[PDB]
DNA sequence: CATTAGA
DNA sequence: TCTAATG
């Protein structure tokens, strides 16, 4: 957790490099398994050799470790930290819509900057257009103050359109959290579940609503069960307009909401820990259901849920207010 | 680990 | 269709 601090960090920088700049899924995949294990290691690594005895630690990394342990740095790490090319890809990538592949391509055309981007806005697709457009706001955190307002909006429509809707703003927001990255709306409706052959309109219907009123301002992607867009709060009595905010609405078959919802609300740790428990308690949890574990090895059969409670019960835990779904 | 775009 | 990107 700290005794292995730098080692793990160098390792991740490294891993990251292969992954992004180079197309080195393997090397990259190496660095991380390595960073995973040294992290677990209970002791202060004193040398490559020592490290080396570990699984995943080949000679390649050991070597790296000594140098860093030796001198407060690593050259390669230094060389890469310097390089404009690689530097360039690390940057472009921030653009929502821009991945590594695209990053490299742009770079090799000479697109390195933001401006560069604008000059060749033509070479960009919609998503990437909007990513570039809202570059600034997309980087900014959402205050809970704002969150509440937004939420309030979405909840109001959803209902106005159909009363039978059920929306849940998941995430950290849902976990109390003072700020949030974007907003997630868990959507479900009774007339939609596991089997009931869809109702795409069920999604569409509301998307449309949000837009009609101008909450939704852009679409990154709209498909039958997953919308990806941009939204924004009505800039009051002027002098202050709102930043454009990332947003994701998604249709869920009523018979899987609470799992979905439990799940999405995290925290990543709570899940696992919650997940790990259902296992002893003879279960199996995942993004959509909970199933009784059968001796033979495995076993199925989707236990029925009407609240985040039911699920708890099943595994006989204490209902944890999301506030405390912290870990 | 899945759903959407894209070309 | 593959492949890329976000979640
Ligand atoms: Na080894
Ligand atoms: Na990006």
């Amino acid at each position: 957790e700290t005794l292995n601090g730098g080692i793990t960090d160098m390792l991740t920088e490294l891993a990251n490099f292969e992954k992004n700049v180079s197309q080195a899924i393997h090397k990259y995949n190496a660095y991380r398994k390595a960073a995973s294990v040294i992290a677990k290691y209970p002791h202060k690594i004193k040398s490559g050799a020592e490290a080396k005895k570990l699984p995943g630690v080949g000679t390649k990394i050991a070597e790296k470790i000594d140098e860093f342990l030796a001198t407060g740095k690593l050259r390669k790490l230094e060389k890469i930290r310097q390089d404009d090319t690689s530097s360039s890809i690390n940057f472009l990538t921030r653009v929502s819509g821009i991945g590594p592949s695209a990053a490299r391509k742009f770079v090799d055309e000479g697109i390195k900057t933001l401006e560069d981007l604008r000059k060749n806005e033509d070479k960009l697709n919609h998503h990437q257009r909007i990513g570039l457009k809202y570059f600034g706001d997309f980087e900014k955190r959402i205050p809970r103050e704002e969150m509440l307002q937004m939420q309030d909006i979405v909840l109001n429509e959803v209902k106005k359109v159909d009363s039978e809707y059920i929306a849940t703003v998941c995430g950290s927001f849902r976990r109390g959290a003072e700020s949030s990255g974007d907003m997630d709306v868990l959507l479900t409706h009774p007339s939609f579940t596991s089997e009931s052959t869809k109702q795409p309109k069920l999604l569409h219907q509301v998307v449309e609503q949000l837009q009609k009123v101008h909450f939704i301002t852009d679409t990154l992607s709209k498909g039958e069960t997953k919308f990806m867009g941009v939204c924004q709060l009505p800039s009051k009595n002027d002098e202050k307009e709102y930043p454009h905010r990332r947003i994701d609405i998604r249709l869920i078959p009523k018979d899987q909401y609470y799992c979905g919802v439990l799940y999405f609300t995290g925290s990543d740790i709570f899940n696992k820990n919650m997940r790990a428990h259902a296992l002893e308690k003879g279960f199996t949890i995942n993004e959509y259901t909970i199933r009784p574990l059968g001796v033979t090895g495995v076993a199925g059969e989707p236990l029925p849920v009407d609240s985040e409670k039911d699920i708890f019960d099943y595994i006989q835990w204490k209902y944890r207010e999301p506030k405390d779904r912290s870990e």
